[PDB]
């Protein structure tokens, strides 16, 4: 086994939201075949974010997804190795953020290395304005494509306002080496901030995710 019932992880993150320059350290832990993890995140440049962190969390681990035997783990198969993975998430108000990681093994633990840049975003928005409350439940739609795992999302973030803000996000994942793809399927996540100090310059999330085979459903239908 390369990948134990127990890995933790190393992640750096730089990046830039609307030309905020920050920088980003974490360290994390979890359960691959149990599809459960954890993370704790400090900002070590660029704090405290003038943004909401929201934006940035679904960026801070696709090894630690449950998985049926019946559908392979293309992304747990890529190791030692890893892969690499390219997002696109077109808010619905013109906000962009555009990320580009890598995903590495040493000596046991995971090596994450993100990123980040996001623009357009209002002003007078959600994000600029911190008025965000946490993602929903989310399904991403999972298919093979050009040698590589393609996956879209509608994520739904909530509005301190009761309301709530989407996102159409994207992401192609590739093995550093092939491996084999599963066929099309979707994937159930749940990932919240369970945790933050007073000015937001440490957070703690908590994620759960699981692939199920879907029943039909890929675009308007899952």
């Amino acid at each position: 086994a390369i990948i134990k019932e127990f890995m933790r992880f190393k992640v750096r993150m730089e990046g830039s939201v609307n030309g905020h320059e920050f920088e980003i350290e974490g360290e994390g832990e979890g359960r691959p075949y149990e599809g459960t993890q954890t993370a704790k995140l400090k900002v070590t440049k660029g704090g405290p974010l003038p943004f909401a962190w929201d934006i940035l969390t679904p960026n801070f681990s696709k090894a630690y997804v449950k998985h049926p035997a019946d559908i392979p783990d293309y992304l747990k198969l890529s190791f030692p190795e890893g892969f690499k993975w390219e997002r696109v998430m077109n808010f619905e108000d013109g906000g962009v953020v555009t990320v580009t990681q890598d995903s590495s093994l040493q000596d046991g633990e995971f090596i994450y290395k993100v990123k980040l840049r996001g623009t357009m975003f209002p002003s007078d928005g959600p994000v600029m304005q911190k008025k965000t409350m946490g993602w929903e439940a989310s399904s991403e739609r999972m298919y093979p494509e050009d040698g590589a795992l393609k996956g879209e999302i509608k994520m739904r973030l909530k509005l301190k306002d009761g309301g709530h803000y989407d996102a159409e996000v994207k992401t192609t994942y590739k093995a550093k080496k092939p491996v084999q793809l599963p066929g099309a399927y979707i994937v159930g996540i749940k990932l919240d901030i369970t945790s933050h100090n007073e000015d937001y310059t440490i957070v703690e999330l908590y994620e759960r995710a699981e692939g199920r085979h879907s029943t039909g459903g890929m675009d308007e239908l899952y």
